[PDB]
């Protein structure tokens, strides 16, 4: 008994869609949905998305208030679609994805995901929600995550954080690291050995391991040489080199953060969206050096040190594949003398 | 159970609100309410009102769909809102007043036209649907339409055509004439004598009396022998004078009938709406003759006769007043000699 | 290198997009394209769709310009999209099908309808375009449309007539009767057995045999006595009755265009898009009876005489399933003592 | 002599509406209102009401600039109208009440509020602006603050704060206590007794008494022991328990202040507008803790453990009705062997 | 080669245009800019100016990413349109001129600022940019900027700071001090002597001299005793004067600032755009004190005491005029028994 004014009801006494009986008075302007509070309009629900206001509406009162997967962990696992339920991209404001499956009549393709609509798209499912593991097991592409074991299905141990109601978090009241699985044409596919990003704010930067609390407090040159990491260019591809008119490296999140404690900078996110790999037309506010398009990961510091000192340095240029989130990163690897140049998430 | 969906699903199995259950997807595009059919989006109403796009939606559905008195009737006997019922105006696709009684949540400012909110509005009230003769006799504000008598209250004969589905006719299958009441605080009023309007088009007029006939069939010096009218300015006022830059006279609708017979006329009609007397910015086609105001009234030939002879000519300017569906229309006269120079219903 | 400016230097230059090389410049606003010319801006298309105006507009200009198959039998042989074309929607001012094959980045699926996406899509192929036959010979599902002979399929004569430009029409300098075909999973389909509506209009309604000639040019009883037809109800059903409230029958288009000559009527298409059966929220301007929804189909007379006499008459009331358009249309039949009371294609 | 141009014309040179005479060119396009300045268009207002965007403008540049009372006091009192003033709402970015009297053409229902219309509307008068506790003697309904004594009225003293501008502040250089009168059908009604809510924010709380401010520096269990609050549920209901998925308790703004000053979380303001109780969708993000609908009060801690300590507390489950910003706010009690479990501001 | 989707590539791939070959495909709805990724809609740009959405697309992803002159000098200068670039005006997120030379088809009035229609106007040249000194040479008017010397053209040395994609900034990897010269009517104009504003925000004020630090440490007697300013008000003028309903003086950006680190205040742009003088309702939140025009002017704090201490003290009130920003600026001096009262940035 889908309506519009039951959506707004379930919004306005719920919080969100809760399956909850009533209807509240709607108006629909422009991309605006409000309804009448003390004879006034009150705003519900601004469309920021390419589908129907009325549409996106019942979609954003429709999302998963679960900890789910970061939309990055989807897109690079390649989901297309979710089985009964809205994965909400915050960064975005809209659905991560285009159809639904048993959430809305217009933008459904079809009820359960066993139609053979379903077959040739990769289906997400939630292992939390009765039946998900089966459905899973019965589809022909999918995405599973799970809190447990699934017998006979191998896991993939999936990173400690996951998205509560956009908040990007590692649950303590509740859990957000899953167990994930992936089906490519009936047959369960292994998912790689991964080094996962850690999402994190340039805001709120917090350092997750003793070799990143140094990087913060350490000045640049007693960190690389507690670290032995001469020859290795963290100079230039951590902390970066703002000497220039041209930015210089500067692809570590952790190397924006401690530049952002001493002075700020515009970071212009020209194509926002959630991605393992951000790029951003940055310009530092104290130097005046900018650079079009600067590729950041937050990767832990560790980690990206790990993946550094396991290069053979005697080339010149050389792509480094590495995978992260799921997916196989391209590094751009420089070196001269047996020493690094610099080492970058390669653009296009 | 109002909705949106249920609205809508009416519309389409019903071609209006008929209270029928049901839903149907539905898309809200700018000011354009769409649903699915065949998988792709049919539009089924588009917003011409200042009203939010799904509460006109809402209304539109609801209007009523029996013959009812035309926008200007209303207009002119005070109506200020319709009891249970939407008057849909047609020549401004939009509802006719703001406000509803039992109608829309949005728009409603009762369920009954006995709540004391409706007490000082003059409540539109129709005698062919059940208790509303009675509700009348209890409003403070009210005009009352009914086919036949009613016990104690005097009848004001009203026009004998009444729009249907925005088409004005006068009914064969079904009644247009109808009874017409009004009360002002309590007290049941007596509507004046009053000629009315003939609410005819100039692409399809047609003559309502044998000086019509003659009219549109002699010339014109032949009609204003048979009929006596010579030095009444018909010549001017009717005929209309297209010989100097400003577009001379031509009044009456019958005249502008009788001339897009010969030659077309652009005619503007900048404030679109139901209205006893219309004003066009004419031009003529043929001639080159234009005037930016001109005053139109639709009345039967025989009855504006009636009124320019029943006129004392002996003063060079004068405001004449003639009761017009039931509304006091100012018109200005103009003589020399004993003789009519111009008649036309006042503009400003 | 498809763009906005070459889309429209095409539509400038060529009237539509005919894949050459230019660039004009355009502005958007709103949901209308418009380009300099002499320093001002001329309109271009207007968006009446619910795709981007940029998107539909490419669309609109890639539009298939030969005669091809109405889109009432494109929907009842369950056609999805069409290979390589866009089949533009006049009805609706819109593309008849929601997505593409090799025509706009926006909108593709696929480039090709080899591709696996389109396997399972009942995809359109026309014949008349070169290797169209064979694509159609190697898809699992799919409508192919030629104007001769195809070697080893028995065809299905289509329809006289097809829309060239959104003019539907009976080819005489152009081949617009089809030989239709069509696969489900593999399996070349018998199509059915069908009668076809005529596609004809009000205001130029023709007629297409001695029956109709003698329907629009005899009386109403000379008529049913000439082609004995009495018992069958044609007063009601074809002619209609406008004496009561209630507009009775009225179903055959030659009946609504027989009408027309005599007095005019609103028809409120209140669900605007083309098929087989059509409702009508209908006014009679001449009686005022009207009726909420009237279904009206557009048979050869000839034809519907035949299926109403070879109906059995000895049931109060009951489905009458015809193969029309492809499709299966319900009619109701009403009959009392062995004769026809009415006959309408069923509502809802 | 009122205009767009004029009103342009004062925000430009006054800051606001303030009667001057002058013109300034405008451009409308969309929602927004541009002004000319060195040959470029210069955004003055962008329209987030429902209004149209010249009629918002007006009433937006006619907007009250004095002290004012809060929007949630004016809903609390029944308030439906201001007289020759507009109250703006600055947390909806929209006028507080849907009409006007004497402002604007648009919006305006009398030009006066002595007008027979404005009768069983409540008006709001201000003391401060000449002859309006008159006008508030003579309407009979009506809502009345002044910044003194009105001979022969029992006063009402409201809140310490006011809204100045869109700020909420306790006034020194003016006065933001005003006394408050209301009047229901021609009598003065006497305003209960009444806590109010002290109106400030999370980002920048300031604790108002020794109490607020041991709350924020003690720890939970030595604040519990000086304050003798043990058995009142103050862990719970104040402090917030985000061990679990569901977040308990956290009703009261200085407990959510506390715990923003250890870790942030977000508060989803899905009616936004101005109201004694607040409902937020909240989600932790150091824990993952969350609750849908979290009603949140801001009341003095010393009023909260007045309301609490005055409760019998030997009931299972049991409404407790508290006068607060002159309504009536229905708590939900729940108790166990004569200890508080919860205590909230029941939900609907 | 130029296109919509050529223009999105580039800000794709290259965070602006940068004449690189490439189509990404693109929707348009509404006012915003969309790109496909991962299947789904990405916002590229919404448009806030007065031009249709994919010209102001074009013209932002054109905008000089140089260190380029801040508006309000541009403004101060004349200046009309640039040569082959847009200035991109941050403050109102449009182009800073309406027009355009070389740069886009839709808003370009000449390919060359050599062309006869720029004649008339003051054409921005960039001596960084090959043959812009010789256009300016060979200009009518126009306003060029270099990094050195031009043989023969007496230089004027403008502000220490410039703006870089929206940030001003003094540069050190960059050069943001430019010579600045200026012609009319063919003839090299001298430009003033003159101070320069600034350009400093509230939120991270930072003082640039001795006697700026000991503005904003020392307290207001030992400031103006240390520095010898008794008698030249500026308790009133720099201080501010929050004791009364009308806040008095607080003319001085650095005023503000010392204010916002004690208690916050609403400072309300109602003209939001790049000017040496800007205008704000204040609304001080902790007193209740508010103005509707306060005009405030960043000077640095040595700059405005050596204006002050250089004026006649003996007339009552008088207009001042300086030179700031190469604008003249006039100030009302006010002045009582030898000693100033106010002093502050003539209203209008
Ligand atoms: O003829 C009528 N058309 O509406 C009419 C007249 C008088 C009535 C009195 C009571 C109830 C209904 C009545 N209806
Ligand atoms: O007559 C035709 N109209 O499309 C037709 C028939 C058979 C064909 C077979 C192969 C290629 C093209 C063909 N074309």
């Amino acid at each position: 008994a889908m309506s519009l004014e039951n959506v707004a009801f379930n919004v306005v006494n719920k919080g969100h869609f809760d399956g909850q009986q009533g209807e509240v008075p709607v108006s629909i302007i422009n991309n605006t949905v409000y309804t009448k509070v003390d004879g006034v309009d009150v705003e519900l629900f601004e469309n920021k998305t390419t589908l129907p206001v009325n549409v996106a509406f019942e979609l954003w009162a429709k999302r998963n208030i679960k900890p789910v997967p970061e939309v990055k962990i989807l897109n690079n696992l390649g989901v297309d679609i979710a089985a009964n339920t809205v994965i909400w991209d915050y960064k975005r404001d809209a659905p991560a994805h285009i159809s639904t499956i048993g959430v809305c009549s217009m933008t459904d393709i079809a009820k359960k995901p066993t139609e053979t609509i379903c077959a040739p798209l990769t289906v997400f499912f939630d292992g939390r929600v009765d039946g998900q593991v089966d459905l899973f097991r019965n589809a022909r592409n999918g995405v599973l995550i799970t809190e447990g074991s699934v017998k006979g299905l191998q896991p993939s141990v999936g990173p400690k954080q996951a998205s509560l109601n956009g908040v990007t978090l590692i649950g303590e009241a509740v859990k957000t690291q899953f167990n994930y699985y992936k089906k490519v044409d009936g047959v369960v596919q292994q998912l790689p050995e991964t080094y996962f990003t850690q999402s994190r704010n340039l805001q709120e930067f917090k350092p997750r391991s003793q070799m990143e609390i140094d990087f913060l407090e350490l000045a640049m040159d007693e960190f690389i040489e507690r670290y032995k990491l001469e020859g290795y260019a963290f100079e230039h591809i951590v902390y970066g080199d703002f000497s220039h008119s041209q930015l210089g490296g500067l692809h570590l999140l952790i190397g924006l953060a401690k530049r952002f404690k001493e002075s700020p900078f515009e970071l212009e996110d020209f194509i926002p969206m959630d991605s393992t790999v951000k790029n951003y037309f940055i310009t530092d506010a104290q130097t005046g050096s900018s650079k079009c398009v600067c590729s950041v990961i937050d990767l832990l510091l560790d980690d990206f040190v790990e993946i550094i000192k396991s290069q053979d340095l005697s080339v010149v240029s050389k792509v480094v594949k590495v995978t992260i989130d799921y997916t196989e990163i391209s590094f751009m690897l420089w070196c001269k003398d047996g020493h690094v140049e610099t080492f970058y998430p390669k653009l296009q």
